[PDB]
């Protein structure tokens, strides 16, 4: 049964995720292996995420560094697993995006793919989202299928939720068509805020915002953003959901103290879920949650209470740690490629049809 | 006998030339397709060889522009010859180069593969240059493998020459490995000092090369490069001795063409009997010229008279490089371009 790599970095930017999956009748997850970013090249490729000078030639050294990276950990897994690389089929590479576009038709992962078949002396399967994007899709998510393959059930309705930078939801409905779309923010604002306040990447354990008091008009503002009302295929916010953004809407009410701002951002991806959810799936039986916002505890329970019909759960509860289902997904992208099946979900990303996503760099 | 079609921007960026080759035991150029290159997309390229603002969200949409280019004119040469799409096993797309510094281990094509298997509805291959790069390759010449493939003879010394922007060459000689290296400029200063005088893209035949006089002083100040090359480079030379007409100039560029290849060319395989010429040099009456003459003992002609046309050799070599890639074969030859090794070089996009 043939074994993959899958590769990312999501828009975290603490470090790079690699995991072994076996794909037989099923996906199995044989290990997983975290490498930290340094925190020059995490700033680098978010130099990169907004119009600027020089960018072919700073992406290409950027990508370099990002490839390098990659290969190591690769290296260090096999390494680790008593494993030759010759006993991998593909590595599937979800790239690192530094602009996604789909309104002009453009998504631009970078991650030389040629240098990292180069390094790992491994065949690359890449660039997965631009014949969504060719086909007039969105380009993502593209982990609906993986979720649908993983968690396809006709005795239950499910939604698979992943809650990354951004949140998005895999709407599986027994008996009909799978459906999903970016629901909006997931970590990215809290981010934002903890890091612009104290510079902190991230709020470990939703800490801070857990010591906060939730502000229900500044709530309000936010949840009145017109965005939460467009429905059917939506990728990683209509309306780019930023620090700008969030200044803009401060300034307006009266002063806050941050821990409440941190608090009120936690309720509004709460929210904002939620509703997105119920709204496509009011008989949602059961929500698995993956990313790292299943870590996140108040958030976890806010779900739980917003859902009340509803069991909300980590991924954990069904065989699959839910820091590692995005990886896993991208390598499960590269069997679907080299088996020539399709891997957009065109009623979620609005494609004309079912594509082949991906390009093979053979070692 | 599979047909695979061989697609690139054309010579000046003028237009895109798209060929169709049957690989049997031998390559066969089946048909051929030019189409124009709109003056915008050939200024919005040239505006991304240089580094400026903004370059992503723009090659972004200029590679739009050009794959769809590239996608019109092979759904026209298609339907113009009679053949469905499920009858070419793949493109090998050269894709546009934007910016090549293998000094800084990169080389920049762009020309959304993806997109261009969605519109033509076959499999493309692009991405030639990258593996050769990331093996500590130039990532260039990718052509010699092909040359050696099309007119490699174990009777006779051969030199295929390309005379685009620069000027490459391919040294077939009998029962050695094949050799190669730039012999310095082909039509790159003289298709620049044409545009900043007169805003043309290139001097057509040479003509108004072959108007003006050669200055010796000028031309011995340019071949004192140590490389034995841009406009400033050739401003700077210029500013050095008094005013000259400017058709001496344009005469004095296409004889420092002439003489690098000329010098450069036997001092590598002395033994040569015949000079295969292509590229868009090929097609410049007046360099033709001056190379017969400063290559006496060779045969110097454009490679029409050993059965190829000029214009399509490059675009030949970028339907071979598709067919190396799926049969696993290797495309570069890592003693020219100073890679580690051999290498299956492009990318597969199905489609
Ligand atoms: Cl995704
Ligand atoms: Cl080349």
């Amino acid at each position: 049964m043939p074994r993959y790599l899958g590769l990312m970095s999501g828009t975290s930017l603490d470090g790079m995720d690699i995991v072994l999956i076996e794909q037989g009748d099923r996906t199995t997850l044989l290990a997983s292996h975290y490498l930290p970013m340094p925190a020059g090249l995490r700033e680098d490729i978010l130099a990169l995420c907004v119009p600027g000078p020089d960018e072919i030639a700073r992406a290409a050294e950027v990508e370099q560094r990002w490839v390098a990276l990659a290969a190591q950990g690769v290296r260090e897994l096999l390494l680790q697993q008593q494993m030759s690389p010759d006993e991998v089929r593909a590595i599937g590479s979800h790239g690192q995006t530094i602009r996604h576009e789909p309104a002009r038709h453009f998504t631009v992962q970078i991650g030389n793919p040629a240098l990292l078949a180069e390094l790992t002396g491994i065949d690359v399967v890449a660039d997965f989202r631009r014949r969504d994007v060719a086909a007039g899709g969105q380009g993502a998510p593209l982990v609906p299928a993986f979720h649908q393959a993983l968690f396809g059930d006709d005795d239950t309705s499910r939604a698979v939720l992943n809650i990354g930078g951004f949140s998005n939801v895999s709407l599986l409905s027994p008996g009909k068509p799978v459906r999903g779309f970016d629901c909006g923010p997931g970590n990215v604002l809290m981010d934002a805020w903890i890091h612009h306040q104290r510079g902190e990447h991230f709020d470990r354990d939703g800490a801070w915002a857990a010591s906060g008091q939730v502000n229900h008009a500044l709530l309000a503002s936010l949840l009145a953003d017109e965005f939460f009302a467009a429905r059917g295929p939506k990728s990683t916010g209509r309306e780019r959901f930023n620090l700008p953004w969030l200044q803009e809407h401060l300034a307006r009410h009266p002063a806050l103290p941050a821990a409440d701002i941190q608090a009120t951002l936690l309720e509004l991806s709460a929210r904002s879920i939620s509703e997105s959810l119920l709204d496509a799936q009011p008989d949602c039986e059961e929500v698995l949650v993956c990313g790292g916002g299943a870590f996140n505890t108040a958030l976890m329970k806010r779900l739980a209470m917003l859902m009340p019909e509803a069991r909300v759960a980590s991924t954990d509860e069904y065989g699959i740690p839910p820091a590692w289902m995005e990886g896993m997904a991208f390598a499960w992208l590269a069997h679907r490629f080299l088996e020539r099946l399709p891997g957009n979900c065109p009623d979620v990303t609005g494609a004309l049809g079912p594509r082949t996503l991906g390009a093979l760099y053979p070692a």
